[PDB]
């Protein structure tokens, strides 16, 4: 039985970091739940020309486009989260760590997220935007 | 001539843009685009460092870093569509300040209807 204070933005996006990347490995056919109609995503790739792949919205596509990327017993080396409250009640999360996919090679990334708050249900948070970039395919 | 409102892309890239000039020609004024809840940090390993808030502490750090000579390369900039109309932009980039070694960055901005809500700035070499 204890009531504590409310979570600080940091244990928001930290803890949400933990818990996207431990869906990653486990189970990202689940994923899609946590974004809305209005939500980004990108995770990294590229096109016929080498440029940087681009974004898609909605649950419904997003969905269709993490399952395309065969996320297979991801690992994933968290080295900094940064999360700051920003307007709306959001959180604005700075991730930057190593990922790999298949038991492939750990790969450097950066990745922007934008929580924010569902809106009809107590402390519930869904993600407005995921902007993932692998740094071989930039850098 | 009225145009229509330019998309996200378009508004952090030119903000990017805008904000390596001021970088380079006058870091003071770098303080007026941000708010009172406006958080900013910009690398650094105290003893990762952090994050000041307020026009005023974001206006004192900026100085600290005596930013000159800034040759600046932007390799990707993306930037969406956020709560209330507003751009969240994500910067990848390279970072060369007064005559030192040109250092992989990250940055992310959050920008309101334009106005920096936050400004998220490190350096890879600090935390790799």
């Amino acid at each position: 039985s204890m009531v504590m204070e409310k979570p600080s933005p940091l244990l928001v996006g930290r803890e949400w970091v933990r818990q996207y990347y431990t869906l990653l490995n486990q189970a990202p056919d689940m994923l899609h739940r946590w974004y809305g109609k209005n939500s980004s995503y990108v995770h990294g790739g590229l096109d016929s020309n080498g440029k940087p792949a681009d974004a898609v919205y909605g649950q419904k596509e997003i969905h269709r486009k993490v399952m395309s990327q065969n996320f297979t017993n991801c690992h994933t080396k968290i080295r900094h989260v940064d999360a700051h409250a920003t307007l709306n009640d959001g959180v604005v999360v700075q991730v930057m760590g190593l990922l790999s996919n298949n038991n492939q090679a750990l790969r450097r990334f950066m990745q922007t997220f934008v929580l924010a708050p569902e809106g009809s249900v107590a402390n519930k948070w869904y993600v407005h935007n995921d902007i993932f970039r692998y740094q071989d395919e930039v850098f």
